[PDB]
């Protein structure tokens, strides 16, 4: 009956998915006209295929259309769009921000739109050349950061709709207040999740919803109104000057919240500062007890000192291991940011020292990378000169 | 001293050898009734003027983003280049990937300048809040920005110049091609564009630098033969193309002719070159200097030129200092940010596909290694201003 | 063939239309994936329907989504989007501009997008209330100004696509180099028209193309290269100081240009600052001689002093008469600008004079208009408060 | 020491104003470089002058630069910028919204910039014509809606800085969680927001006015009872709702309490009200002045309130004049632009559907008739800068 309102949804896309609202609600609220969202449709269905067919899907956080394109060119199957990086350097306020939802709510979707436009141009370049594609598809699904929705359920409703028009495949939402960390009631985050599903239903796309819990670390809670949160409340503490409740953090409230969110999302993600295969299994097992086979997601922290804290062999198997535990979507949130910043610092350092010699090093690196499939050395082609040549050529009589 | 009167922040000798088509009285008519200050435009302009009259040369890289620009300034570079090609490539207001014509909206350039300056501003705020002084000479390295052909006629050039000033660009370049090989405009048409940009600078009250660029080295076409200075270069024996364009002889001769013609009307002169040649650069420099002695010159180091194959390590190594000695005081690699961004992500992504976390660890380790040489972005919260905003939060709560 | 590549095109949509490019050219340049553009299809098809079935379609230039919404609510069947107004009060440089394509080239499509979102919201409000729509449709087709395409053929390609993505139904292109008026060669404007058509084909939508000529008043021409323009050049004069050619303006070059442009557009428009049924007739009849039944468009000048220059009977019948001659799309370009500025000047004048009394005058006027279909007095409902109440209720 | 940080602040600007942060906090937090913000300086200072000099300063909600232009032209001395209107027809999400802080934080400052740019042009036009200005100043002060600050103190800190860069003169902040009816935040949470605003203005080094708004009149909910200043109004019998909100008693009493609490932390106080009543405004005015004598107040004249039905024409006629005597110095109609725009276009469109060119001719004759009262928009292309840009062209060419 919902499969009817969402034409492109594959069979059993909504297995085990509960909704607060009805099919009649969707029809009341969708408008009288059918508008299509092709990339959102394709991306979401490709993401659904991938997470069920692959060992696991790993992604990196892209700061620009160009970064995303290179990711896809290199053979990655999905793209991650990070809020931290949006705040850092890809931003509608045009400012550098800390990760606190400081930028305007339209900034994520705007990046997703940019990414898709670069992928579209890459697709057009190769299609015009007529030798076939050099990747499986240029439209690798985008999974994107919606933060806490930027307000209440309607803000989450709006931010979901915007990601859909931009052409994102999946979108994640977290149970912190945004402003260390402060949690909102379980009930409250289920409200946001439901808004996001309603938005998707209303757009007629089977967009993926990721639920994120920030309960591992958060020692604060807005309100004890929800009976499910009360076991973690240190009532004897008691409230803070801001009126927040003091809370018991760790894996146990993460498990309880994940279990509560499971019917309302397509993947579950426990935010973790400290990568640990044993904790990962712990969490996975607990969740699978109450919801067997539930798709899980995992952030591989960019600030964790990988080599210091784990042996090389464990680093090498980390993602393979996570996948076999049921973490089907894995990503490094700040990969683009680190890569961009490091690369240019080293380019700019050597250019101060030895000028044109520094750049020659870069160029020779690029040339060597061609055998591996790097093409951006042919920079005019990369950007679509030969594509617009052909356009000019077709226009002429 | 009437133009010095109107641009308060101009240093002594700023407008020496510079001719204007308008009067100071024209400025006062077109200025509005209210003085509006553009601090970053002033500061960038005066710091750029100073640097090009003191360093043996100022070199710059083309920055695709604010973070890229920051690392440039942190690394010790003194100026930032903002490339039109790169804007079209990965940073425009149509959110599209474009080839290098002028397909993107005219505001795209000035919007990047503003982005770049806002990043620098934040890096400055962070270090100022830490209270131990700056790790750089200044976070606000002057920005020299591509305006293409001005996006139409002299009024479009007027407008983009103003937009760049409000964004806090220090210098802006203008080229004598149509945008539609390359098709030049008449010499006089391009002088009109440069005058538009100076009237814009004068109306805003800023000593903003104006770079004139000539595309005559490679261009075989010219819109109109109306200008008697361009007439010698026309092959009237062709005669005109289906589009009505005139065939023209390219090379160094027309670059010299135009450059000398453009000289009284700009601050720096630039000949677009595809094949870097110290001898051909010496030619152009000398020829221009006979007509205009000590004239500031700019030079583009082609990113596509295969440096290793065409030159020797010694020639490559000396290349930039060689040009500085000739009088090429501003040198830049246009597409450096593009090549770095793209190469870096392809290699990381390739490695991450092959061996997942092992590939990230390698990048991470390289970052740690780089901290000795002055890299700080490994402390990612700090780079981005959370320590600054922590301080902001404390101050509000007493 | 081309109907295969533009799936929503009605039959005979491209009767009489020529193209420089092949169906094969489209396949190569459109990419490997099928991306749909619902609003652009629906707009294009409704407009095509309207201009063939109504006596004439008339429209006013909208400056904002609200303005557009009131047009549709009042019962107008199409919306005009004016470049002059974009320059004036609604561009992406956030500045007030004269009409010389000074603003960034994304500004028009950006407005088109605003208008379509407002109309979408208006449609959601009524759909959620569940009592049917108060209009035939909220998605009145938008005809939009692409100016001179903002450069060359590739610039025109780009702006056409952007308008299609925005949901525009038709787009107009003019043979001037705004960059008084200076014309481009006949063949150069044909190149622009062709680029716009390839953009439509590549996007897979049957978007309407209007060819505008500025030849009535223009006395300058970039180049005499095109033999079709040479009969109008005044070679004695000869060239101006910036290298332009001097041209005999008037209806004759308009006719020649219209006739040459005709196979490459869906509507032809002769730009005029002086509204005149006799001239409108001469143009139409000459064009139909070479191209029977060719759809035409007419701008009804806002600057022209209607009352002083024409009698009331003519003013009253003007659009009706134009319709009968074959002018099936008619608009007033700056209608929104004039309404907006007059309305606020007068409100602000009373408010300075007698404060709250003046607003009450406005408020009462609004209540009176409720009989004719005005709803914005219930301002909360108008903006979507009831729609979002229902959304909230659904979530909980 | 604070006056030293705000160079343009007139003497006695911050009398009776308290701050949580120190002058040293400001110095640490403002970066190492002085950036000026001229329109924000002029606008604030001018606003400050008008509210102390005029009997009262009234304003209308502008939806666009052109609307603001006509207000100034018609003789109005300030401009109000409505958050509701931004949600309606002028935001950066390019969508129509109810006002529940749904549009991106971006949008208000963007409108403020649009308006100031329109006014500059209007000023440029008249200055170029060299016959004096037809107004006291084209740069009428803008007072703008920041809503609930779009989050916490840092969001409020940021939107304040964005409004300053855009050149707003004053900025209001409300004690609701726009994010049953309205929901209030604790008294302490709002004072936090107001302080972040003051800090922002201080860090920018401008004397921007801060307006505190209370929504306690109609608000029947509160996020937390943590602040003992709010506990007198809690209905503890109720008790909490499913979102965990406390139920509260609304009206003039909590408005007075909150107003008094807010008074040291802002420049003007505004009690939001949906029922305009002179006696209640007298009530509120008196109560606040008892604790803070001669405190500047602001008043919103509800556009939704059916005025003619509910009051008599003499009361209507005198309403604003009476409030001004009570100490309501800044008064405004939030949605004036919206109602004018929508009414005008509906009626024009109605007439056009019925009688085509006859309807338009009627408008045009009205405009001609209005020329005697200072209306100039019939002159069409002058209004927009055609004459101005012709003069620029002339300076460049001939």
């Amino acid at each position: 009956d919902f499969y009817s309102l969402i034409p492109s949804a594959p069979k059993g896309r909504f297995d085990g998915i509960e909704r607060a609202h009805t099919a009649e609600d969707v029809k009341r609220l969708r408008g009288s006209v059918e508008i299509k969202y092709s990339l959102a449709e394709m991306g979401a269905n490709r993401l659904w295929k991938l997470i069920h067919e692959e060992d696991f899907v790993n992604a990196l956080g892209a700061l620009s259309g160009n970064q995303a394109m290179q990711m896809v060119r290199a053979g990655l199957k999905a793209i991650y769009l990070s809020g931290w990086q949006v705040a850092a350097d890809a931003n509608t306020a045009s400012a550098m921000y800390p990760d606190q939802s400081l930028y305007p709510a339209n900034a994520g979707p705007e990046l997703a739109k940019r990414i898709n436009r670069t992928l579209q141009r890459a697709d057009q370049i190769e299609t015009a050349e007529g030798k076939g594609l050099s990747v499986d598809t240029w439209f690798a699904p985008i999974v994107a950061d919606a933060e806490a929705g930027f307000g209440g359920p309607l803000d989450a409703f709006e931010i979901m709709k915007a990601y859909i028009e931009a052409g994102a495949a999946g979108v994640h939402f977290e149970d912190q207040l945004a402003s260390g960390k402060v949690l909102i009631p379980t009930a409250a985050h289920i409200r946001n999740l439901n808004a996001a599903r309603l938005a998707a239903d209303v757009m007629g796309t089977p967009t993926l919803i990721v639920a994120r819990t920030d309960a591992e670390a958060a020692k604060l809670l807005t309100s004890d109104i929800d009976e499910r949160d009360q076991p973690f409340v240190d009532y004897e503490a008691g409230r803070t000057a801001e009126g927040f409740y003091q809370v018991k953090n760790g894996i146990e409230p993460c498990i309880a919240r994940a279990i509560a969110y499971a019917p309302y999302c397509d993947l579950i993600w426990m935010e973790t500062s400290k990568p640990d295969l044993a904790q990962a299994r712990r969490f996975a097992e607990a969740v699978h007890k109450a919801h067997p086979g539930k798709l899980l997601a995992y952030n591989c922290s960019p600030s964790f000192n990988w080599k210091k804290n784990l042996d090389d062999a464990t680093i090498a198997k980390f993602q393979r291991e996570l996948g076999a535990m049921g973490y089907k979507f894995q990503f490094i949130t700040l990969a683009g940011f680190h890569q961009l910043n490091y690369g240019m610092f080293e380019l700019a350092r050597g250019y101060k020292d030895r000028q044109m010699a520094a750049y020659s090093e870069l160029q020779q690196a690029e040339f060597a990378a061609e055998a591996d499939g790097y093409t951006a050395t042919k920079h005019q082609r990369e950007v679509g000169t030969g594509y617009f040549d052909a356009v000019s050529l077709a226009i002429t009589g």
